[PDB]
């Protein structure tokens, strides 16, 4: 499912991601545009062997079994293609733990480069909420 932005930033905030950690809905919103462009399908291999899962892009090297990826922890305790559903309930369960594991939003690349220290309220503009 290809979500709106508005659409996800409803769906994070009932499932309690505003403010979650200190980061306001629009952190976590312009996070997955930039990691997914709001697709929940979207993979994407990385050089070490591991993949990238779903609309916040988590990791089979630490955080999923996508079962090719060897020596590597399933920290969410989760089947990575769990992270592929139209709903969106297990990718944000396993993003309250990253976040909490002492990196904040550190973890996500692209929130480091192109959503730290801007305007990210702007990504919930006129959303009805
Ligand atoms: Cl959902
Ligand atoms: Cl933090
Ligand atoms: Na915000
Ligand atoms: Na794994």
């Amino acid at each position: 499912k290809v979500f709106g932005r508005c659409e996800l930033a409803a769906a994070m905030k009932r499932h309690g991601l505003d403010n979650y950690r200190g980061y306001s809905l629009g952190n976590w919103v312009c996070a997955a545009k930039f990691e997914s462009n709001f697709n929940t399908q979207a993979t994407n291999r990385n050089t070490d062997g591991s993949t990238d899962y779903g609309i916040l892009q988590i990791n089979s090297r630490w955080w999923c079994n996508d079962g090719r990826t060897p020596g590597s922890r399933n920290l969410c305790n989760i089947p990575c293609s769990a992270l592929l559903s139209s709903d969106i309930t297990a990718s944000v369960n396993c993003a309250k733990k990253i976040v909490s594991d002492g990196n904040g939003m550190n973890a996500w690349v692209a929130w480091r480069n192109r959503c730290k220290g801007t305007d990210v309220q702007a990504w919930i503009r006129g959303c009805r909420l």
